[PDB]
């Protein structure tokens, strides 16, 4: 008896579901890079602004924080920030590219790209605070709260820049752990060119 | 209310990989630009051969026909041709290979992209004849069962031919109408003259 060629390419792709899903769970701790990558990123936008335009810099730095009894990381860069509009737009698409985003792993406007997925993949919640550095700059909080529906809303006392605050999924909790976060981000920070803490110590020279 | 990691890394690569089972149907005549390129490679090694012993070149051209009445499509070289053996044991590793052949292609005579024609086949019959004096034909089948036979062909010529009987929702490659386009397109790629039922389709 002949198959048919849609049916075999749907088998032969479901052959892979094992191999690629444990790959990509075991690796799930990239999360820690791309969100380093982006802080850094965005202290650049910023670094490069002021210098450009012969103003004075402020702090620049990365600061991450592990927080073992809430289940919670949190990343905060002082960079360059993003507006409300910004925020909404980047972080609604990230979340809507799932599947985009796999590609990519196994192969966009604001501070993050599809590889921010990677934050939701161990979040059972993401809360990201922003304040652009543009001056008179409001502070927005965005939120997923892992029902269907994200929420917007003003967020005073929120410094310029952004900061990433992660609930962490229920099998994902050695991510609040200094410990094990101290290995992923002493290697990671040696790729960024501002300085990096992880619950204020120094990670990189 | 919340849902573990594991579940949803496996909910996401299942989701991903239904959209890839997708696309790949979509694009499968891609078989046809796989069989022209080891053609062509195959042709070039012979090529190469011959021209280091200081050896006059034989016509070397690439053939596809298209058999709309019997549901198939043919592709021949007069390359370099491959052993008993090589038969064996290239066609059936490729064969048992389709899971590296297309965790290739998620990620970006035969290599395992040669998977996408067993993609588009009833039936791959693989006649060859090494470019060695003194070589026998041979031909390998896949008939679509678990097994595969190699026996002795008479009259098989030096080179490769690869004919396939295509699935039933493959049969659009038995038209000439349909391959002339892919193998127009593809046939600028390659070094050699490249013709479709005996009519050049290259410059």
């Amino acid at each position: 008896q002949g198959s048919t060629s849609k049916h075999e390419f749907q088998a032969e792709t479901k052959k892979l579901l094992d191999i690629v899903a444990r790959s990509l769970y075991s690796e799930k701790e990239v999360f820690i890079r791309e969100l380093i990558s982006n802080a850094s990123d965005a202290l650049e936008k910023l670094r490069h602004k002021l210098v450009s335009d012969g103003q004075a810099l402020p702090e620049m730095e990365i600061h991450l924080q592990t927080n073992a009894e809430k289940g919670t990381i949190t990343i905060q860069d002082t960079g360059i920030g993003m507006t409300q509009e910004e925020l909404v737009s980047n972080l609604g698409t990230i979340a809507r590219s799932g599947s985009k985003a796999f590609l990519d792993a196994l192969q966009i406007i604001g501070q993050f790209g599809v590889g921010f997925y990677s934050a939701f993949m161990v979040a059972d919640r993401v809360e990201v605070y922003s304040r652009s550095a543009a001056p008179g700059s409001l502070g927005y909080q965005w939120l997923s709260d892992g029902s269907g529906v994200f929420e917007i809303a003003e967020a005073s006392g929120v410094r310029t820049g952004t900061k990433i605050i992660i609930h962490l999924k229920s099998d994902c909790k050695e991510f609040s752990s200094e410990a094990r976060v101290r290995d992923v981000v002493t290697k990671y920070s040696n790729f960024v060119s501002f300085p990096l803490y992880l619950n204020g110590r120094r990670m990189n020279t």
